[PDB]
This record gives structure tokens, sequence and C-alpha cells, in this order.
């Protein structure tokens, strides 16, 4: 009957909300030119069917990022009130509750920080073209290992997608996004099917051999 | 006109409810009597690892089947806690839900025929065994090569699972703004990604050339 607010400060990314068009576009230019790195020097790489499958999971994720910028445009009226002294009352008081904080940099740090990151992320991706150009000395040896020592590095690098994806979604839980803790486990479980699956051509694949492979042996019953 | 009875001076579609929880039982009994039809006869185990997928999406299905019992008991009961305030459209809209029947022996169709339903899919399960028990046939062919036949029909009696399983979940659709549904799409997608994936082991696979010549090799040894 009678219960007043708590902490209803109408505050969020608006500010950020700005971006989040530009990087809508960015990712639709960088989404293809990191699948060319690759493929551009050499012709077609046999197992191409592996790279084509993480090109699927990055287009669900740039459509639903908007959610956020729909969110702010509908919740706080954009058109609500323009900047002028008119007969303010109401917003008065909004200032004697800042005179607590006395920190208005609190909204700064949000802001400014995502502007650093947000190049140090784009220059992760080149890496894989830049190392190659800039560095390149082996000697004649099966290229193969190196198209499945790929997967190495990327198992990690792809784990910063998952972990900053759940954090999104386990975030608007406050309010009441969804009832009873369920579905979310829907993309931890079902990427450890098709993960351990790539595993069942590993064992049941049989691998190649050389002269020098065979040479090891000599070193290995040496253990006495 | 002495009140004689009979049994049951109702016939509303919750009269299921006494069937929903018998299959949560059953279940138990078939889950792991289906799985040792085919391991039951053979004396060493190897496609265990095909076989326990199939058996994965089986334990999600019937814990969520029992949404419509604990629905069923709140909507008919209190279903506001506290004094929201009293009937609202449902009163004057039943008008339009009541036209949809005529006659009250509409509601026997809805249990009479579950029972029915309920035997004929019992006997789909268990002629996978009683078909082999027949034995009747004297010559000996290759077992693995029946191994990947029966992926003719599963992928097929599959199918019945899948629709069987949307088709509760849309159906809520009808009268049910609050709550909306996550993304039925999410499994369709998914269902094609694990499935396309097991080709790629069949383009590997080389070890016959043809139905007809797999029935050659037979007479080629004879022949020098």
């Amino acid at each position: 009957m009678k219960i007043l607010t708590q902490d209803e400060i109408e505050a969020h990314r608006s500010h950020t909300l700005k971006g989040g068009i530009e990087g809508a576009l960015a990712g639709f230019a960088i989404s293809a030119i990191i699948f060319k790195v690759l493929p551009r020097r050499y012709p077609k790489f046999k197992p191409s069917t592996l790279t084509w499958s993480i090109k699927t999971a990055l287009w669900i994720t740039p459509p639903t990022v908007l959610t956020a910028i729909c969110a702010e445009e509908a919740s706080n009226n954009f058109d609500a009130t323009m900047y002028g002294s008119g007969s303010s009352s109401e917003d008065a008081l909004d200032e004697h509750r800042r005179w607590k904080s006395l920190s208005t940099k609190d909204k700064f740090v949000e802001g400014l920080s995502n502007n650093k990151y947000k190049i140090i992320t784009g220059a992760w991706a080149a890496s894989l073209y830049g190392s190659w150009v800039i560095v390149n000395k082996d000697p004649i040896m099966t290229k193969a290992q190196k198209i499945v020592q790929a997967r190495m590095y990327a198992q990690f690098i792809t784990v910063g997608l998952l972990l900053a994806s759940v954090g999104l979604s386990m975030y608007e839980n406050k309010l009441h996004p969804n009832k009873q803790k369920v579905n979310e486990m829907r993309r931890w479980e079902n990427a450890l099917r098709v993960a351990e699956e790539e595993e069942r051509l590993e064992k049941e694949g049989r691998r190649t051999g050389y002269v020098s492979n065979e040479e090891r042996i000599n070193s290995k019953i040496f253990k006495s």
C-alpha cells in the first residue's frame, strides 16, 4: 500500500549507446576480414570447414547487442525536456542528493575506459596475419600441424566471448528478465557437445608419419 | 432421480493429470531396457558413444512436460496470492470459448483416446529387439555395415519427438502474452549443426565401394 522506491535513479549507459551503433558496422567489416588473412595468400585451405563454423556464432551477437539501445530510447523518453530555465522544483532536490557523493567522475570511468578496451581488442585479432608476414622462418615441415595447432590458442581466446557473454544476461536478472534459473546453461552444455565431438576425429582420425618420426623411436627405447 | 451417481461427475482435460505422473515413472523402465537390447547380445561394447548422446536429450524432456500439472493445480486454484482485484474478461470471454464445443461427451475423446495412443507407442520400441530374436539367416554378412543402416530409420523415428516437442511450446502462445517463449529456433538450428557434423565421418569412411560391389568381392577372390 504505502511503499517508497529504492535507488530509483534513472541512469544507464546512454553515453556509450552512441558507440553501440558504431560497433554494429565494425562487426560487419572485421567479420569477413579476419577469415581472409589465411586464405588470402593460399588458394583454398582444405580444412576451411572449421573456420566456417565460428563465422555462424558471430552473426547472432551483433544483432542482439542492439537490445541495449532500444531499451534506452523506450525507457527514458529522449524527447522528455531540452535544456531551459522555466520553473524547476523537483529537479532542485536532485542536486542535494549528489552533494553526498561529490564524485562526478564515477560516470567518467564508465565511458573513458570503454574507449581504451575498444582498441585493445581490435589489435588482438590482426596479431594472426601480422605474426606470419612480420616473422616467418620455418624449414620444410608438415604445414598441417600448424592448422591443428591454431585450435590450441583458439580454445583460449574463444572463452573470452562466452564468459563476457553470460555476464550480460546475469546482469538483467536484477529486475525480472526471466524466472527460475534455467535455459541459460543451454549454451554451456551445447558448446560442450560440438567441442567433444571434434575429438572423435583426433583419436579415430589416422595421423601421418615420415622418416624423422620413425627415427624418434630409437631415442624412446633408449630408456632403460 | 434420487442421486444414483455412477463414478465421476466431471471430465475436464485436467483428468489427464493422472497419466501425467504415470509417465514420469514409466520412462525409468523403458529408459534402461531399450539401451540393453543391443548390448545385451553383444558380449563386447564399442558403439556406446553414439548411444550416449541420444539418451542425453531424453532426460530433459520428461522433467519439463510436468509444466502442465503445476499449471493446472495453480490456475484453477488461487492464482493471485494477495488481493489483486477480482474476475476479469475471462468471465465474459468464456462465452466464445463455450460455443467451441457442442456436447458434454466432447470431453471423453480427450482421455479415451490418450489410452489408445499410450499403447501403440510402447510397441514401436520393443520392435527392435523382438525383430532380432526371430533369427532367420543361414549365411552371415558384415555386422559393422548394419550398424550404420539403423541411421536410415532412427533419424525418421526421431523427428516424431521434435515435432511433438515444439507443438507443446507453440500451443501455450495461444492465450499467454506474459512469460513469452525464449527462442524456438534455438534447437532447430542447433540440431542441424550436431547433425551435419556426423557426415564428415561418412566422407572419410571408405571401406566398401557400393552396395552391389560389396557382394561382388565374394566372387573376386574366386577368380585369379
